[PDB]
């Protein structure tokens, strides 16, 4: 048993819910809270520019200087690193992103990562401004994760249409 509270449950592993993954994760404050990275921690926008917010810019502080030290990571690839205000661990996690032309079939590859934590609070991989189709991405999350996640959808539309089309 665990706090995550409203999610609809797609498999015997995978939960999703309409929510703001920064307002989901401070009220949870879970083990993980997975972070839509880029391979250079540069969180501007999309979950990463919200989530660096709510810590009050102290993810990037502290992601320049994991980058300082071991360059970037691969796309397809992850790091562990604080958690901040918002949970215990933050799995910053590199999707493939589409609007650089950036292979999707790595997008298997990035989901990999979340099988190495029990439980995680996370979004769906290259969906948002990576341009990916967050219904494939879906897909490949349910195929791929074998831990316990739970999906966080800003877009109540979106969420609407992840459900209805679910196979
Ligand atoms: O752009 C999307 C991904 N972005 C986020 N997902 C979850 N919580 C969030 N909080 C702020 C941004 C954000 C919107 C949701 C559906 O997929 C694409």
């Amino acid at each position: 048993v665990n706090s995550f509270s409203g999610y609809l449950k797609l498999t015997d592993n995978v939960y999703i819910k309409n929510a703001d993954i920064v307002e989901e994760a401070k009220k949870v404050k879970p083990t993980v809270v997975v972070n839509a990275a880029n391979v250079y921690l540069k969180h501007g926008g999309g979950v990463a520019g919200a989530l660096n917010k709510a810590t009050n810019n102290a993810m990037q502080v502290e992601s320049d200087d994991y980058i300082a030290t071991n360059g970037p990571l691969k796309v397809g690839g992850s790091c562990v690193l604080s958690g901040h205000n918002l949970a215990k661990h933050c799995l910053h996690v590199v999707g493939p992103n589409v609007n650089k032309g950036e292979d999707i079939q790595l997008l298997k590859s990035a989901y990999e990562n979340f099988n190495q934590h029990e439980v995680l609070l996370a979004p769906l991989l290259s969906a948002g401004i990576f341009g990916a189709d967050p219904i494939h991405s879906l897909r490949v999350c349910v195929d791929t994760v074998r831990t316990n996640v739970y999906l966080a959808v800003f877009d109540k539309n979106l969420y609407d249409k992840l459900v209805s089309s679910f196979l």
